[PDB]
Order: C-alpha cells, then sequence, then structure tokens
DNA sequence: GGGATCTAAACAATGC
DNA sequence: GCATTGTTTAGATCCC
C-alpha cells in the first residue's frame, strides 16, 4: 500500500507542474507557501474554457489508469468515515427524489400495479423530460438546504 | 428496495 | 511538506 500507484493527476496539477516551474522562473522570492497560494488563485479564476480541456487530460488519466489495474489501486484513505459510516448528517433531499416524491403518488395513478420502488423508474423518463427551468426550482431548494446541512456536517467535524 | 443523480473527508504533485 | 484546488471513492438521497 505505501508503493500505491500514482492517482491521476488533476487538471489542477497538471496546470500546477508547469505552472509553478514558470513561477519560479518570474518570481524571484519564489517562496512555496506564496508561489503555490496565487497559483490556485489563478486556476478557479480562469475560465470554463480552459478547465474542460485540462479537465480531459485527467479523464484520459483516469480511464486508462481504472482499467490498466484490476485490483491494485488507489483505496480511498479516508477516515473514521471510511467504512459505512453511521451517523453521517443528512444531506438535502435531491432533487430528482424530490420530484419523485411529487408525481409519487400520481404514478400508481397511471397504473394501478407498480411498487412503490418501480414508481422511480417511471420518474427517471420523466426526468429527463423535465425542462431545466421547471426542474431548477427543486435544485434551488436543495440547494438552499445544502447551506443548512453544511452546518450539520460542521457539526459532524465539531460541536 | 427502488432507479438515477449527489455529497463530503482526504488525498493528488510540483519546485523550493 | 506547502499551498493551491481537482479527482477519489463508496455510501448517500425519495417516499411506500
Amino acid at each position: 500500500v505505501q508503493d500505491r500507484v500514482k492517482r491521476p493527476m488533476n487538471a489542477f496539477i497538471v496546470w500546477s507542474r508547469d505552472q509553478r516551474r514558470k513561477m519560479a522562473l518570474e518570481n524571484p522570492r519564489m517562496r512555496n507557501s506564496e508561489i503555490s497560494k496565487q497559483l490556485g488563485y489563478q486556476w478557479k479564476m480562469l475560465t470554463e474554457a480552459e478547465k474542460w480541456p485540462f479537465f480531459q487530460e485527467a479523464q484520459k488519466l483516469q480511464a486508462m489508469h481504472r482499467e490498466k489495474y484490476p485490483n491494485y489501486k488507489y483505496r480511498k484513505g479516508e477516515t473514521k468515515k471510511k467504512f459505512k459510516d453511521p451517523n453521517a448528517p443528512k444531506r438535502p433531499p435531491s432533487a430528482f427524489f424530490l420530484f419523485c416524491s411529487e408525481y409519487r403518488p400520481k404514478i400508481k395513478g397511471e397504473h394501478p400495479g407498480l411498487s412503490i420502488g418501480d414508481v422511480a423508474k417511471k420518474l427517471g423518463e420523466m426526468w429527463n423530460n423535465t425542462a431545466a427551468d421547471d426542474k431548477q426550482p427543486y435544485e434551488k431548494k436543495a440547494a438552499k438546504l445544502k447551506e443548512k446541512y453544511e452546518k450539520d456536517i460542521a457539526a459532524y467535524r465539531a460541536k
């Protein structure tokens, strides 16, 4: 495990590698902290047009990497929540699931021969049909709850 | 359980 | 190792 196979470098690292070297040239003091600090800054300040193809480098990396190694590979070096976390804070209900809940009684209405779990399948195809603007309110609702959820996970980190 | 998208802790590497 | 932020991973999310 110590000689763990290197995980596919995320797009940030790709950029960081060549950028850091250039930065060392341009910046006279080139302090590790200072170089990297603004380095990450510029990255997130970059345009998505730049991110996309950089992300593709990482995507191709992980694609070949994951298939290459059958068993030996990056395991989630997590921590307490490495296994099934008994008391993980409850995330905001997913927009899809919110829509599913709303249509659940309706689906059985369409066909009086569906198990409650099977009604989700109906939602699945309607999910694609659902207009982005129409589904947006649900997602926003979850996003608002997400802020609340972060407080919950913060409590998890420290009471 | 059930489809079908989602989340957060932790790690991923360069050049000093 | 640092700091930056991105991919990792594997449960997690609805009602009945």
